[PDB]
């Protein structure tokens, strides 16, 4: 899809979805006095703004991260929010624009309400009286998402006969002016027709329905930020509405490769899908195995049994019927109760050693279970995670608590995973620093806000991989993929996790005594330098740990305005058996971790230190 359609169509729709979420957040903060407060106090931490405004810290934090990403707020290193030169743009947003989130567009297009949208069309033609091109697009999105969705639902952009000509003259004049102003239609000599851009708005699948369904919650943004969120939440795969489904083609390829492994008898027998839904992913994998893999030539001799697992009983039945001509079973289960799933499998003679676990876009939707390792959870408060996670009351869950929860969740899975591993797709959030640079290219701004508001559990891609590594789960380099492919940001990982005998975790001050005993490729580093290095970037330095032994550590730094990740130390404990393979594993992980680290465009040092350990032959290493 070419460059002209990228910037004049795709980017436009993405900005409209941005505005659809961002304009309600800005208005609710604007009306509550957030920018007035920050204009009086110069700078405030989240908990201070919460106190002054009696806010819900969780949802307000979502809002703060959105405002920072749009440059409406600056956030200092001490984590105080500060006004910016763009803050004052909140005054450009007409207060009454929020009424569109309850405007019956369906009745408007049928001529059944006299109150129309005529001044919002004129606002749009005046580009909302601002010179900020992006703001004009955020504001258009409030009108255009619901209107275009409704236009398409009533087939009013169909181009046989003419466009709009079945409407009343005033309705057809309003909409012709809007579509001409937008560049979506032009008056040719015989009539009015769509342009290439308007035809793109009509024909391409743009997730309009998904974005428009954010509306009932966005209507209640004031209640969510400053009132009672339990009033807001009163009374078959949404996440796979991205801009493509390349990741299922990747899953296809990974699957084929698993079931091309030789000899056949070492392949899995059961494919257990957590969150089976309507059996779609299972049916798709079974047909792929049949038509394209070696195993598909011998399904009579070596059966494959598809297993759908889901916590909703109705989903089991739709799955059980949709897989009627496929050897399958249907079992109730919950992600986050994998030990119960294993007890269930074993109660039907399914040996765990014969199982390949799969799931798509589900760990972020698990029921949150609070950390049970109280001590380990506390020790994690020294790290510096940016995770935003909201609880039943609208309060902010402390980032180390949210990550500890994730780690204990992956530890439960880690203990039932077998030699066949765990095929796992997941969606990930971004940091405000990165969303800032890629507002047009990435959906993060509205998606991360909407899903955090919804009390779901997104983390940054590198946090997710580190949480898996802490529990012995490693995304096989042969299968790994990240999207988007060509931007220094990661919204989707495609993973084939395997269980390994070691763990990789972040190094801490407590690791210094064993760091001091390591051989090292650069001049050895003393206690105080380790103290500084670790306190200033507590999530920059990784170690590989095996049965308690420090085997290796790598120290990194992020430079070139946060685009280049560089390696600055490599420590090995050469007394440890197989340290050379283990050190090379740690290095391979650092490469994957760097590929998904938000903002990182390239990595420096991977050839240098792989060579040093590859041909270690020369103890030109300090301390043996
Ligand atoms: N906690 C849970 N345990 C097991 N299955 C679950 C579950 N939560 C949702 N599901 C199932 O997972 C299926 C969809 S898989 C992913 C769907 C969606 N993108 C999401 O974020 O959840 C649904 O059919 C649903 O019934």
């Amino acid at each position: 899809e070419n460059l002209y359609f990228q910037s004049n169509a795709l980017d436009k729709i993405n900005r409209y979805a941005h505005g659809f979420v961002a304009v309600p957040v800005i208005c609710a903060c604007s009306e509550a006095g957030v920018f007035e407060l920050l204009s009086q106090k110069k700078s405030l931490k989240l908990e201070e703004i919460v106190e002054h405004l009696a806010a819900n810290s969780g949802h307000l934090m979502v809002a703060m991260r959105l405002l920072e990403s749009l440059s409406f707020l600056y956030r200092s290193q001490a984590e105080e929010y500060i006004l910016t030169e763009q803050s004052q743009q909140h005054q450009i947003i007409p207060k009454a624009l929020m009424s569109l989130y309850k405007y019956p567009f369906e009745l408007y297009l049928k001529g059944e309400v006299e109150t129309g949208i005529s001044n919002w069309i004129n606002c749009s033609s005046r580009r909302w009286d601002t010179e900020n091109s992006l703001l004009s697009d955020l504001l258009d999105g409030v009108l255009l998402i619901p209107l275009l969705l409704e236009l398409k639902k009533q087939n009013l952009l169909d181009e046989s006969k003419k466009i709009f000509n079945t409407l009343t003259n005033s309705l057809k004049q309003e909409l012709s002016t809007l579509f001409i102003n937008l560049g979506w239609a032009e008056e040719k000599t015989e009539g009015l027709y769509l342009t290439d851009i308007g035809r793109f708005m009509r024909d391409r699948s743009l997730n309009l329905g998904t974005t428009a369904s954010y509306a009932p919650m966005l209507l209640q943004m004031k209640e969510l930020l400053f009132g009672n969120p339990q009033r807001v939440f009163q009374r078959n795969v949404v996440a796979s509405g991205f801009q493509h489904e390349k990741f299922f083609a990747d899953t296809d390829k990974i699957i084929i490769s698993i079931f091309n492994q030789q000899p056949i008898e070492e392949q899995p027998i059961y494919i257990v899908d957590m969150g089976c839904g309507d059996g779609t992913l299972l049916k798709r994998i079974y047909k792929i195995i049949k038509q394209f893999s070696a195993r598909g030539k011998v399904l009579t001799e070596y059966p494959i049994i598809m297993v759908g697992v889901d916590y909703n009983q109705e989903a089991l039945d739709v799955t059980d019927k949709n897989l009627v001509d496929i050897p399958h079973l249907v079992i109730p289960g919950d992600i986050g109760a994998p030990e119960k799933l294993l007890e269930q499998l074993k109660a039907q003679g399914i040996e765990p050693e014969k199982v390949l676990h799969i799931r798509s876009f589900l760990d972020h939707d698990r029921p949150f279970i609070a950390p049970k390792n109280t001590e380990i959870a506390q020790a994690r408060s020294q790290l510096d995670y940016q995770v935003v996670d909201v609880d039943r009351e609208g309060k902010l869950i402390p980032p180390h608590i949210a990550v500890q929860s994730l780690v204990e969740h992956l530890e439960r899975w880690s203990s039932i995973i077998t030699r066949h591993g765990l095929l796992l797709l997941e969606v990930h959030s971004l940091t405000p620093a990165v969303v800032k640079k890629y507002i047009d290219e990435s959906e993060s701004l509205h998606f991360d806000a909407y899903h955090a508001f919804s009390m779901q559990h997104l983390v940054e891609a590198d946090v997710f991989l580190m949480a898996a590594a802490e529990v012995g789960l490693f995304s096989r380099k042969e299968a790994f993929r990240k999207y988007p492919k060509t931007l220094p940001l990661t919204r989707i990982t495609v993973n084939h996790f395997e269980k390994r005998k070691y763990q990789i975790r972040y190094a801490t001050v407590n690791d210094i005594p064993n760091l001091l005993k390591c051989a090292t490729f650069n001049p050895p580093v003393n206690e105080p330098f380790f103290q500084v290095l670790l306190k200033q970037t507590p999530t920059a330095h990784l170690l590989l740990e095996y049965q308690g032994e420090l085997v290796a550590a790598i120290f990194t730094e992020t430079k070139n305005s946060n685009e280049v990740l560089g390696i600055r130390e490599f420590l090995v404990r050469t007394s440890v058996e197989n340290w050379q393979v283990l050190a090379k594993d740690l290095l391979e992980f650092v490469e994957q971790w760097g590929v998904v680290k938000p903002g990182i465009k390239e990595i420096e040092g991977l050839l240098k230190y792989h060579e040093a350990i590859s041909n270690f032959q020369k103890s030109k290493w300090y301390q043996s």
